[PDB]
C-alpha cells in the first residue's frame, strides 16, 4: 500500500451512503481542517462488523467533540450497505446511521491502504488516524475475527491532537 | 515495505537482547513458538515517552503470562545502551529491572522488515505486533512518534485472539 506515517493519507473518492440514507460520493480531502477516523470492515451483514458500526455511529458525538470525522468502508456496494442499514436492529440490522460508510468496489481503496486481504478479495480491519492536514498519523489492522475499540480510538484521537499543541 | 502481512508468518530476527536477569543473550522470534507474542518497537533510549511503555508492559508481564503470551521490546539501540538504561534506577530516570527482553537493532533490519523504519532519522516509529503460538502475525499496530500504546489494549487484542482462535 501507499499508507506511510507521516506523509499524506492516500485520497479516496468513492461512494458513500450517508447518515440520511442517501447516497454521495465523498472524498478524504472533503475533510481537511478535520481529523479523521477511517475504518475498514470485510463486509456487510456479518456478526463482528455490526458491533464496530454501531457503536463509532452511536458514540459519533464523542468524536464530534474531538473535530474529528469517522467514515467506515467496505468492498460491498453501497446498495448493499444502505440494506444492512435498512434492516430492523431487531433483526441484526445497523438501523440508522451518523456516520458515512463507504464502499470499495474496485478494491483499489483497500490496496491504497494495505488492507486488502489479496486471497479472498476484502479488507482486514484497518483503521486510520489522519490529522487535520492530512498526514497519517496511526495505522491498526486487526485479522479477520477481531473487532476494534471506540475507547481506544477516541484515546489515540485526543493524544495526538493534544501532542500536536505541544 | 516491511514484511509484515496479517496471516503470514511473521518475520524471523536473530537478535541480541538484554534478558529479564540483566545478562544479553541472542534469542530469535521463533524460540516463542508455542506462545502468543507482543513485539513492539520504541525509536530510542534514554528518552520521555519510551520508558513509560516499556516499564508498563514490564511490570504487567504477569497478565500477558497468564496469556501465555512473551512480552518482547526492541530498538535499533545497541545492546549496551540497552542494558545501562536498565542500570539506571527507575528513580533516576531509567528502566530498572526489567521483566521482559529488550532485542537491539542496530543494522535495523528488524525494524525494517516490519516495515517501521522511519526514513532519515534512523528510528522506529511505535510499532506493535501480535503473533500467534504458529508464528503467524495477528494484528499491526503503528504509531507516530508522539502518542503511546495501552497495556489495556493490547491485552483486550490478545485476549480476543485467543477466544475467537478456539472456533
Amino acid at each position: 500500500g501507499n499508507a506511510k506515517i507521516g506523509h499524506p493519507a492516500p485520497n479516496f473518492k468513492a461512494t458513500a451512503v450517508m447518515p440520511d440514507g442517501q447516497f454521495k460520493d465523498i472524498s478524504l480531502s472533503d475533510y481537511k481542517g478535520k481529523y479523521v477516523v477511517f475504518f475498514f470492515y470485510p463486509l456487510d451483514f456479518t456478526f463482528v462488523s455490526p458491533t464496530e458500526i454501531i457503536a463509532f455511529s452511536d458514540r459519533a458525538e464523542e468524536f464530534k467533540k474531538l473535530n474529528c470525522q469517522v467514515i467506515g468502508a467496505s468492498v460491498d456496494s453501497h446498495f448493499s450497505h444502505l440494506a444492512w442499514v435498512n434492516t430492523p436492529k431487531k433483526q441484526g440490522g445497523l438501523g440508522p446511521m451518523n456516520i458515512p460508510l463507504v464502499s470499495d468496489p474496485k478494491r483499489t481503496i483497500a490496496q491504497d491502504y494495505g488492507v486488502l486481504k489479496a486471497d479472498e478479495g476484502i479488507s482486514f480491519r484497518g483503521l486510520f488516524i489522519i490529522d487535520d492536514k492530512g498526514i497519517l498519523r496511526q495505522i491498526t489492522v486487526n485479522d479477520l475475527p477481531v473487532g476494534r475499540s471506540v475507547d481506544e480510538t477516541l484515546r489515540l484521537v485526543q493524544a495526538f491532537q493534544f501532542t500536536d499543541k505541544h
